[PDB]
């Protein structure tokens, strides 16, 4: 089976998060979405660094043409961030769009690009909780003029995203649904439609809920489960077909990313933080960032954003 590895280098994240490899430095960049901090991890040369901000983050992706910058989440604010990725706080912020200036309880969570560089990313109550809490997220993509645009409500908490290959299909996770949908993707207006569920946690006997997600070259998901202990491979081609199961030794799986010189090791963030309605005892929750190899696909290189 897949060789499983604990990155030691790399110590214990409260809720590591969003991770994103960067293919052409070789290098991995992640969020703990609790603890206020970004990570860089650079495996060839096993360099560590982190970098501190005063508000809540959880997506770092490397700003298209832009050497030294990031888009990233400050509570609601999308922003760019200038970081030489090794001092210990931004050298500079610059805001982009408050997504949300009127709701002061809500935070963005997941966020990603697709194929075509644009950001894609979630918002969910600071407060969420599961299985049920409150639900006031919305999913946004960020277009021209430095606007958002709104496709869907009654998020309870925004997670993974993914596209096919062929631009026709969008990939999304509300973890309070224990399901992932699908959508069709007009990558000419960007707008989706037609949602539906592609995998359902419960026909499967999948505990935990799903978390950030990834796509190989084949077209399978990646999908973390949290409080499952185990990531999970689910079929695109056929809705409601579970591929393969990896367990992860840290019970709270939170998210995933291929990267690699070839694009075919796996990283896996998770969750140190301890939950008072937990299905593991706190012994067992560490939060490790973890290395999969022999899965026998590729995924892609991490997309930048487009501003
Ligand atoms: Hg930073
Ligand atoms: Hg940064
Ligand atoms: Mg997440």
């Amino acid at each position: 089976g897949p060789v499983v590895e604990k990155i030691a280098e790399l110590g214990k994240y409260t809720v590591g998060e969003g991770p994103h490899w960067d293919h052409e430095t070789q290098t991995l960049y992640f969020v703990d979405t609790v603890e206020k901090t970004f990570h860089k991890y650079v495996p060839s040369q096993k360099k560590y660094t982190f970098c501190k901000v005063d508000k809540l983050v959880s997506f770092i992706i490397p700003l298209a043409g832009s050497p030294g910058r990031f888009v990233v989440s400050l509570e609601r604010e999308i922003a760019i961030l200038t970081w030489d990725g090794v001092s210990a706080a931004p050298t500079s912020i610059e805001a982009i769009v408050n997504v949300e200036p009127h709701i002061k309880n809500n935070r963005l969570n997941d966020g990603k690009a697709d194929p075509l560089g644009n950001l894609w990313t979630g918002t969910m109550a600071i407060d969420a909780g599961l299985p049920i809490g409150p639900v006031t997220g919305s999913l946004y993509h960020l277009g021209a003029d430095k606007k958002v645009k709104m496709h869907e409500s009654n998020i309870a908490i925004a997670n993974g995203l993914a596209w096919s290959n062929d631009l026709k299909k969008m990939y999304y996770i509300d973890s309070g649904k224990r399901r992932v949908d699908e959508y069709d993707y007009d990558a000419s207006t960007l707008s989706i439609s037609n949602q539906r569920p592609l995998f359902t946690f419960e026909k499967h006997e999948v505990p935990g809920y799903p978390d950030g997600q990834t796509i190989d070259e084949e077209g399978n998901l990646w999908v973390a489960v949290f409080q499952g202990q185990r990531i999970i491979k689910i079929s695109t081609q056929q809705p409601e077909v579970l591929l393969d199961t990896v367990k992860i030794p840290d019970p709270q799986v939170t998210s995933v990313a291929f990267g690699g010189p070839n694009l075919d090791e796996l990283y896996v963030t998770s969750a140190g933080l301890q939950l008072d309605d937990s299905s593991f005892d706190k012994s067992l929750v560490n939060g490790h960032v973890y290395r999969v190899t022999g899965l026998g696909v590729k995924g892609f290189a991490g997309v930048k954003v487009k501003l």
